[PDB]
């Protein structure tokens, strides 16, 4: 109920039901941007770019991957808090949770590689929307990202 299933070009994810699309492009390869109408710092994007890589693991570790796409994050401090990996349909997924400072922004990145394309999903919220009951709008959103 709190989320709506979004079917995109070769992917799917859960998007907070009250968020609205924004056509303004902020990221290279951006194909999706949804945000809280009342606070644009709460948002999710999906970006698709060409890659010669065959798996997200080709980048190295999750942290090594993030270093190579640091355009995703003026940010003065970026702390990787936790990482994870998963495998679905023979495809590897990387997950990172990040706190950035120029309070801070709470960001979650999901990434995978398929069919000559790099897929990145990033969701974020500021302190005002980082509280018990609202974290799912960042966390479920980003971790729900799947190839389809
Ligand atoms: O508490 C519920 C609210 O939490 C956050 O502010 C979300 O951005 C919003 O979409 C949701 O309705």
């Amino acid at each position: 109920t709190d989320f709506q299933t979004y079917n995109g070009d070769g992917f799917k994810l859960q998007i907070p039901s009250k968020w609205n699309p924004n056509k303004e492009v902020e990221y290279p390869g951006q194909v999706l941007r949804f945000e809280d109408n009342f606070d644009a710092t709460s948002n999710v994007i999906v970006a698709i770019t060409p890659t010669d890589k065959k798996s997200i693991t080709d980048f190295g570790s999750p942290e090594q991957f993030l270093s190579q796409v640091d355009y995703l994050l003026a940010v003065a401090i970026a702390n990787v808090l936790e990482t994870s990996t998963a495998e679905v349909g023979g495809k590897q997924y990387y997950y990172l949770s990040i706190l950035t400072r120029t309070g801070g922004k709470h960001q979650l990145v999901t990434a995978t590689v398929n069919d000559g394309k790099l897929y990145i999903c990033k969701a974020q919220a500021g302190d005002k929307r980082w509280f018990k009951g609202a974290k799912k709008f960042v966390e479920n959103t980003a971790t729900s990202f799947s190839l389809a």
